[PDB]
C-alpha cells in the first residue's frame, strides 16, 4: 500500500539538451589555380672539360709550370635538345700527351663531335717533355630526361608559376616559350605542352568552426580569412573576393625542402591515440544512454503491457497476448499520409580520407641528377693521373 | 474541448530507417612470409692506400715526375671476419720520406700487419732526391658490426629476400651461406642465424568496404585484389590463391629511401583535423537524436504515469506513487526465460592503433658508416703534403 | 481473437547492459620543464686561411719544392661577437706570387684586418722564380646569426639544457655565461636572454588505459610509470614524485636527426583509413539502434495514444485529438522542482588537435650553414691554380 495522504511537488519531468555545436558543413565556390603539366618536360645536361697545359724549360724558366683549368661548357638550347632526345651528350676530344705539336690542341674551339652515354673526365697532368708544352684535356658531361613538377607562388596578387631550386630560391616559368636556363656546367630546358596556369570553378568541402578547415581530393588545408590561399599545387579563391585584389595566403617554401623527422611523425601518432581515446570515451558515453534507454522502456513496456496485451506482441512483431503474473513477470498466449515524432535524417558518417604525400625537393629525381653529378665532380678531382 | 466532428487522415507513424553500409569486420586468414634476423648481423668494413711513387732525375729526364694512385684494397671474407669480431683493422705500413734503396717499399705485397681500430690516410708527396726514386704510402681502414634490416621483393612470383641500397640498387641475399660481397673500397659480409624465409599462418583483421583495409600489429595497408601483397618486412598472401601462383603487389622502393616532407606530414594533420570536425558533426547529430528521445518519453510517461501511478517510482527505482495536479506537474507520496525488445549487441569500439615509423635506407647504420668514411676520404684529399 | 487458455513463461525483459571501459580522462598535475629561448641567440662563424711557401732552387736542391697548409683560425669569442654584431669576418691579407723578398709575407702574424660579407679562398700555388721562395696566401670566412633550439636531457635525474649536434653528439650548454666553443674552422657562440631552466605548474590533460596518453598544447606523448619523461623541449614531472629522485623517461636522440620516410607517413595514413572505417562502424551500429528505439516507439505510442488521445498531440506540440480507425491508422481532430528519469550529462566531444611537426637537426640554420660551408671548402680546393 501507499500513503495517499501525503504529496511532495509539485514535480515536472526535466528534459535533456543537446549542446549547442558552430561546426558546420560547407560547400565552397571557388576558382581552383593549377599549373599542372604532365610527362618527361625537364631535360638537365652539364659539360665541362678539365685542361692541363704544362711547358718544361727547366727550373730557370719563368714559364716552366702548369696551367691548369675546369671549365664549364654549359649545352645551348638545342644542343640540349637534341641531347635529352637522342640520350646522348656531345663533348670535345680527349687529349692526353699532347707535346709541342700536338699541345696546341688545347686551344682549338673543338667543335664538340665525340657523342657518349655518359662520361666522366680524368684529372690528368704531366710535364715531362723538356724546351716543350705539353696538352692533356678530359671532358664530362651527362643528359637526362624527367618529369618537373612546378608550384604556384603570389609575391603579392596573380599566383604565379615559378620552379623551386633545393636551395630555396625560385625562378620563373616563362609563359611564352619553353623556360631554359645557364648555370654553371648545367642548362634546364622545360617544356610543357600548354603555358599559363589552368583556372577551374568548384566547390570543396569544409567545415566551419572563424575558421575554416576544407579538403580538395588529396590535398586538406585552412581556408584563410580572406578567402584566398595558395598551397604549392594549386591555389584556392572564394568568388566573392572574386573581384578582390587580395594577397593570397603563402605556403611555407621550406616545408617543402625540409624533411620530417621520425619524432614528428611519431608525436602525430601519440596525438592520434589521444583522440581515439576521447573517441572511445565519447562512443561509451552513448552507449551508456542507450543502456539507460532500454531500461526506462523495458518498465514502460511492462506498464503499458498491462493494459493493451497486444502491445508486446506488436513489438516482437508475432501475434500475441500478454498476461503477467507478477509486476515483472508476465505469461505468454498465441494469436495515406504519416506522420514523424522523430524527424530524424540520415545519418552523417566521416568518409574517407587519404592525404597526399609527396617528399622533398632535393629528392626529386632532376636535382638528384645533379646532386650525383656533382658528387662525381668531387671524386674524380681527388688526385692527379700522370698523363706520362 | 476539442472538435471530435472533423477527422484528418488516415494516417501512420513514419519509422526511421538506418542507411545501409558496406563495411564489414572480416578476419583474413593469410600465409604470412617474412626474413626477419636479430641483432649484429652484418659487417662492413674498408680499406685502401695512396701511394705516390716519384723519381727527380731533372727536368730533362723523361722519367722525372710522380705516379700517385688511390688503390682499393677490399678485405677478404676471413679477414673482414676477424675485423669484425675484433673490431679492428689491418693493413700495411705507413712509409714516409722512403728514397732510393727504401723506395722499392712502395711495391712489396705487404702483406697487411698493421693493426688500428680506425685510420684515416695522409695524402703526401715529395720529389727532393735528385737521380733517385721517392716513396709514400698512406693507409686507411675501417669496421662497424650493424644491424641489417633485409627486404622482400618479387620480381614474379615467390617473394625474395634483398639487401636495398641508399641508389635504390637491390642486391640478393644468398640462401646457403653468409652473402658476401665487394664494391671498391668496401666489403659487406651479412651472416643471419637462419637461411631463407619464415611463413606463418595467420589472421589479420580487415575493413571490408571492392576494397579491404587491414592491420597486422603495427602494419596497415590495402589488401590488394588478388589477396597477395608484399610490403617492405613481410608479404601477405591469402590461402584460397595458396596454390595460385600471382604476381603480388609491390611497394615502391623509393618510398623507404626518400623522406616525408614537413608538409606532407602537416596535410595528415590537417587530414586529421578535417576528419575530427566530421567525426564531431556526427557526434553532435546523435547527441540531438538522444534530446529528442528524452522529450518524446518524458511526455510518454507523464501520459501513462496518469494509468499507472506506480510507473514513475519503478523508473525512478523507488517506491511511490504519482498523482498529476496538471498534464504536466505530478506530486508524490511514498511507498526463468527472458524476452528482448532491442536485440542490442555489444558496441564496437574503435581500439588503439599505433603506426611503424622506420626512416630512411640512407638513415641506416651500415651506410651511415659507409657515407661517413666516403666523406672522410674526399676531407683528406683535399691538398698534397709534403714528406720532407 | 487469442487462445488465452495456454501460456508460456513466465518471462521478464532482458535489459542492455553497455561493456565497462577503463579509459578515464585525467587533469594531471605536474611540474613542466623548459629550456626556451626566443630570438636570434645563435652566432656561428669560420675562418681559415690556405698557404703556399714554395722554393725553388733547382732539382738538385733538396729544399726545392712546395710547403702547402689548410690551417685552421677560428675566430675568438670577442671577434665573433663583432663579426655576428656587423655581419662581417675578418681575415689577413690575399697574398699572390710573393716572391724573394716579399715572400716573407707567409709568415708575418697578419692581425687580421680584411673586412668581408663573405669570402672563398682560392688555392693557388707558384714555384717559379729559381733561387728563391714564393709565398701564396688565401682566406676564407663567414658569419651568421640564427637562432637555436635548446633539448633537454636527463643522464641520471635533474634534467639538463643542451645542443644536439647533427651527428648526434650533445654538448651541455653552460648556465653560467654565453656558452662558446670552437671546432676546427668554426667557432659557435650561444647567449640566451636568461640562464638556466624554466619551470612551471599546470595541470595536462591525460587519458588513462596503466597506460596514460596525454597532451600538452601540440605535443603528445605516453606518460610513463614513475610519473617522469622528457621531450626535447621539455620534462614533464609529476607531483607525489615531486620530492623523489627519479631517472625520467628519455626521448631517442636519432628520433630528431632521422627523417621519417614516405612510407612511414603513407603507414600512418593507412592506420588512419583503418581508424577511420572502424569508427564508422560503431556510428553504423547506433544508427541501427537509433532506427529500432523508432519502431519500437512507433508502436507504444499506437499503444497508449488509443488511450490518451491527446498524446499524440502532446509529442506534435499542437492541440489536438486522436482517434484510431485501426490498430495502425488513426484521424486527427483539432483542439518548483524536477525529477530527471535520464540523469544524462553534457556529451563529450572529442576537441580539435595539431601535433608540432619542426624537422630534423641537419636542416637546422646554423647546421646548414655550417654544412655549406664545408662543401664550399671542398669544393674550391678541387685543383690548384697557377698564381703566376
Amino acid at each position: 500500500l501507499c500513503n495517499k495522504q501525503q504529496q511532495q511537488g509539485p514535480f515536472t519531468f526535466a528534459n535533456y539538451q543537446e549542446s549547442p555545436l558552430n561546426v558546420s558543413r560547407l560547400q565552397i565556390k571557388v576558382t581552383k589555380t593549377t599549373v599542372q603539366d604532365r610527362g618527361k618536360n625537364f631535360i638537365i645536361g652539364y659539360r665541362a672539360y678539365w685542361r692541363s697545359y704544362c711547358y718544361n724549360g727547366g727550373s730557370l724558366d719563368g714559364n716552366t709550370g702548369c696551367y691548369n683549368s675546369l671549365n664549364p661548357k654549359p649545352p645551348t638550347k638545342d644542343e640540349l635538345k637534341t641531347w635529352g632526345q637522342e640520350e646522348v651528350c656531345y663533348t670535345g676530344p680527349e687529349v692526353q700527351d699532347a707535346w709541342s705539336g700536338d699541345s696546341s690542341i688545347c686551344f682549338v674551339d673543338w667543335k664538340m663531335d665525340n657523342k657518349h652515354r655518359a662520361k666522366e673526365l680524368e684529372k690528368r697532368s704531366n710535364n715531362n717533355h723538356f724546351a716543350h708544352h705539353t696538352c692533356n684535356l678530359s671532358w664530362r658531361c651527362g643528359v637526362t630526361n624527367t618529369h618537373l613538377e612546378v608550384r604556384l607562388v603570389a609575391s603579392g596578387t596573380q599566383p604565379q608559376a615559378v620552379i623551386v631550386m633545393p636551395n630555396g630560391t625560385t625562378r620563373a616559368v616563362s609563359m611564352v616559350a619553353e623556360t631554359f636556363w645557364t648555370d654553371g656546367e648545367f642548362s634546364y630546358l622545360y617544356s610543357p605542352k600548354v603555358f599559363g596556369t589552368r583556372a577551374e570553378t568548384k566547390f570543396i568541402p569544409c567545415f566551419k568552426e572563424e575558421k575554416f578547415h576544407c579538403k580538395d581530393g588529396d590535398n586538406f588545408f585552412e581556408f584563410p580569412s580572406s578567402g584566398f590561399i595558395c598551397l604549392p599545387d594549386a591555389c584556392y579563391k572564394n568568388e566573392k573576393q572574386k573581384n578582390n585584389l587580395l594577397h593570397p595566403g603563402m605556403w611555407n617554401i621550406s616545408e617543402k625542402l625540409h624533411a620530417a623527422s621520425v619524432y614528428d611523425v611519431n608525436n602525430v601518432i601519440h596525438s592520434l591515440v589521444y583522440e581515439t581515446e576521447s573517441l572511445r570515451l565519447s562512443l561509451a558515453q552513448l552507449d551508456h544512454r542507450f543502456s539507460v534507454l532500454t531500461k526506462l522502456m523495458n518498465k514502460m513496456v511492462s506498464s503499458l503491457a498491462k493494459i493493451d496485451d497486444r502491445l508486446i506482441g506488436a513489438l516482437l512483431e508475432k501475434p500475441m497476448a500478454s498476461k503477467f503474473i507478477s509486476p515483472t513477470k508476465f505469461m505468454v498466449s498465441p494469436c495515406s499520409q504519416t506522420i514523424d515524432l522523430f524527424n530524424f535524417k540520415t545519418l552523417w558518417l566521416p568518409q574517407l580520407v587519404a592525404a597526399k604525400v609527396e617528399g622533398v625537393v632535393s629528392d626529386e629525381d632532376g636535382w638528384t641528377f645533379v646532386a650525383n653529378s656533382k658528387q662525381a665532380l668531387l671524386d674524380t678531382m681527388t688526385y692527379t693521373k700522370n698523363g706520362g
